[PDB]
């Protein structure tokens, strides 16, 4: 069947506003986490976040940006980067029924939803709301706001699956190539960063609260004293392309997507089962005839979640587990953007031949013993990498990417 | 290639709480639209809606429903109906890696996004927010809140695409069957009905405002004096199943999904382009060796949209129009739920041999000549039916369903 490769990438993240900045942060083990006065002022217990450090004012034409929330702004800038990186001209990708876009967010825009309700409840009613809230607040905002300006004619929709959102977007893009329906699908996602959404996670006890005075130490996957994830925002986009089409245009190919797992736990709303993760990893590895050299774990810095995933990894890999690191210890958890951003970090590791460190492990959890959790940047010629995304609601995605 | 059939359906709609009530409404041309004191009290200009007329108290177990917003409640009730209609025991669909769920909403839960923000700003802060808002508010709430209690082990995610949401969910379910990855996928969606979301549509001028004193006449697709859509809520679910699997278990089969189009306009953000719809319909018709007997139009009762779709229909079919009716004149526009609900109305027409009327056309639009818009219930043996969903943001889905 038809093979899918990644031929371009773009990213706006807590650890860099393009792939050059991201690569430098990954190699340096640099945290993207900062103290947030906004989260503190809202009354939250978690006062830290992985913010995008970019003035986005003016970067997008007004006729386009007027429809957008921050998730769409970050995804749009990532898409522009990905198109440039792929070397795609408008003649090639615009008004082309074989070019699609599958990109989502986990939350839509709580900020604009709340803005609309607050405005409506004041004396000016509909006049205060204005005419742009639907495209900002709707769950499909990220795909809708990008498909128009980029003149996409093929598929156009958003997948959402909480932390797995943009990993399922990439896997669905692979499926469109496999079905022969598309030659290129831009795949990815975006997530805004705001107290309106963050407080929902803090209310469920999911966020880190004990390290507000030392923000760079709060996200600490696998450390014995981890206490929840650090919320983040941003976007990412990859160009998923059919192999013969890529070769025919002289594309730069980062990797082939040689496996895509998607499963469901059917168990707990907010905690992973393990069993679903084992099936998801095995599905992504089926038929893949090379070992996993590096695994970018879901690893959010939660007491239960981090070790549930490690137990699943031990079950999948038996006595030959891969090198592992949790890049969320540097970046935080960007929710709908995490799958694509972590696919990109993994592709940069593959392209540049290094493993990024799993930072802030002052005392390794007892349940991580015996695994090669890499804690210092390591040069290594990688061939095959895996990235896990295990979302709330028991939804799992795994991607396996390999050099061609 | 593996073939996909529909073996069960379930629905909670403005025109009925199960398929018996929906069938009777469709045959009678009975409006589901009522006056809404909630919309009026909120300051809106549109005071009409297609509400679900059902007391849902106690229909879902407390430990299940505590995670859910109304979109999930309606989708869950629809799924229970679909499972019973498909004759699936718990042992047949639970804990089964070959059984999946793809179901979404257009808006998630504006009500619970606003609830979380309002609670956080009050005297109890995080304690008033409570631990259930993420599962209510997140874009994937509908899939997350159903996949756990129904013990789904296969695919699990949401697609969102505004009006096309649950039609793309059904098409993607068909793709899982075609790829050989699933034997059954429950596909559908839900949408809450609330001023928090409705006011955003009224603020952009999208909703009907001139007919509040006569709610049943507000939604009037193709009428010269239409003035916007009437917002609605509800849910729907279909059981998409691989053909040989269905036959081997003695399933009742409504129809095969013989075509699925998904395209993008890539054009004016706020209006349908017409051309994307043409491409979508032709994609869904490709290889289908029988004529389209009946078309359930997207037709939302908007000035621009209704006649753009008619022009696309003329381009596709020339002088050989199928019979057409816009069931939204009865039901209103249930946004994320519209694709699956309209697929279900189309399946009921196919199963029971009639065309539902396009109601409230007192003066046919000057631009609607030369087609077969059916305005009176008409008994007729149908074989192949089409349903269009042309979503805000230029995202299109079309489904073609045919008797076996
Ligand atoms: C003017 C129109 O016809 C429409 S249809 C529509 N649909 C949805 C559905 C679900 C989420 C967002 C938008 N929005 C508008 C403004």
């Amino acid at each position: 069947m038809k093979r899918a490769v990644i031929t371009g990438l773009g990213i706006v993240s807590s650890i860099g506003n393009n792939q050059q900045e991201v690569l430098a942060s990954l190699r340096e083990g640099r945290s993207g986490i900062t103290f947030s006065q906004e989260l503190k002022d809202s009354g939250m217990r978690s006062h830290v976040w992985g913010n995008v450090k970019l003035d986005t004012t003016g970067l997008i034409d007004r006729k386009v940006v007027r429809f957008m929330s921050d998730a769409s702004i970050y995804a749009f800038l990532s898409m522009e980067q990905a198109i440039a990186d792929a070397g795609l001209s408008p003649e090639a990708y615009q008004n082309n029924p074989r070019v699609g876009l599958i990109a989502g967010s986990g939350g839509g825009s709580p900020r604009f939803q709340v803005f609309g309700a607050d405005a409506m409840r004041g004396p000016r009613g509909l006049k205060a709301v204005g005419p742009y809230v639907v495209t900002k607040a709707m769950a499909s905002g990220v795909s809708a706001c990008l498909a128009t300006p980029f003149k996409i004619h093929g598929v156009n929709y958003s997948i959402s699956s909480a932390c797995a959102t943009s990993a399922h977007c990439i896997g669905n893009a692979v499926e469109q190539i496999q079905l022969g329906k598309q030659d290129i699908v831009f795949a990815g996602g975006g997530e805004e960063l705001c107290w309106e959404m963050a407080c929902e996670f803090d209310a469920m006890g999911a966020l880190s609260t004990k390290y507000n005075d030392t923000p760079e130490k709060a996200s600490r996957t696998y450390d014995a004293h981890r206490d929840g994830f650090v919320i983040a925002g941003g976007g990412g986009m990859v160009v998923v392309e059919e192999l013969e089409h890529a070769l025919a245009r002289g594309a730069h190919i980062y990797a082939e997507i040689v496996g895509y797992g998607a499963t469901s736990d059917g168990a707990d709303m907010v905690a992973p089962s393990g069993e679903g993760a084992v099936r998801c990893m095995k599905m992504a590895m089926h038929g893949v005839d090379t070992p996993i050299d590096y695994l970018n774990s879901h690893g959010t810095s939660t007491p239960v979640g981090d070790v549930k995933e490690l137990a699943a990894i031990r079950e999948v890999f038996g006595d030959k587990s891969p090198a592992i690191s949790a890049t969320k210890a540097m970046t935080g958890h960007s929710l709908g953007a995490a799958g694509v951003q972590e696919a990109i970090y993994s592709l940069l590791m593959l392209e540049h031949g290094f493993i990024a460190p799993s930072i802030n492990i002052e005392e390794l959890d007892e349940q991580a013993a015996g695994l090669n959790i890499v804690t210092e940047t390591t040069d290594r010629e990688l061939t095959t990498v895996m990235s896990n995304s295990f979302g709330f609601g028991g939804t799992n995605a795994t991607l396996v990417m390999r050099k061609l």
